[PDB]
């Protein structure tokens, strides 16, 4: 373990690391992190518990975040560190026995107009075939995925011969069918969000479309 001032300084810096598309960052439970902050005198006016065993964080413990509970909020329920920051905390404190790191990637976020952000939650789309809407299959996709990518995957999920031709629709406002006819739009470009229903359609043998 590096000394307390080194830990404070290194983590302070690493917290402010620039977001670059493709990088891996790690979640750290705010409960553990708040104890670490006290132990190392981070943002602390009287340093009263700095170096005090009563606030020694112990092995990194993300149990309280768990597959993630919903409505977790950055800088309230968890904090994020780049690879180097996570590695340092592991070497100083170890990771709690029987846990795995919670790693997430930086992706471009927004509709058309975008900037980087760690994708803590992938977008869950509800998927179904036009013939059989009650058979809904759920899957999580990144905001980076294009409509083209989504469609290829939905074909696999439903075992759709590479011969049969398909069209993708989304249910706008849970109501009207709207075409997903721009294959190179990303899912957020197309305005798709958590829980959105997507319906895949197959061209008939006779060359006509079911819809």
């Amino acid at each position: 373990a590096a000394d307390l001032d080194t830990q404070r300084s290194d983590i302070a810096t690493l917290l402010k690391t620039s977001l670059r598309k493709g990088d891996t960052w790690y979640l750290v439970d705010s409960r553990w992190f708040k104890q670490w902050k006290k132990y190392v005198g981070f943002d602390s006016w009287d340093k009263y518990q700095m170096g005090d065993q009563n606030v020694y964080p112990g092995p990194i413990d993300n149990s309280g975040l768990l597959s993630l509970k919903e409505h977790l909020i950055d800088e309230l329920d968890y904090i994020l560190l780049p690879t180097e920051g996570w590695n340092k905390l592991v070497s100083w404190y170890t990771l709690m026995e029987g846990q795995e790191p919670i790693a997430r990637k930086v992706v471009e976020q927004g509709m058309f107009v975008k900037h980087c952000k760690v994708e803590v939650y992938l977008t869950e789309l509800k998927l179904c075939e036009n013939g059989n809407m009650n058979n809904v299959v759920t899957r999580r996709f990144s905001k980076a995925d294009t409509i083209d990518t989504i469609e290829k995957e939905i074909r696999k999920i439903f075992s759709i011969p590479d011969e049969k031709e398909t069209r993708l629709w989304n249910k706008y406002m849970s109501n009207t069918f709207e075409p997903l006819n721009k294959p190179d739009s990303t899912i957020q470009d197309a305005g798709l969000y958590q829980g959105q229903v997507l319906v895949i359609e197959q061209k008939n043998e006779d060359g006509t479309w079911p819809r």
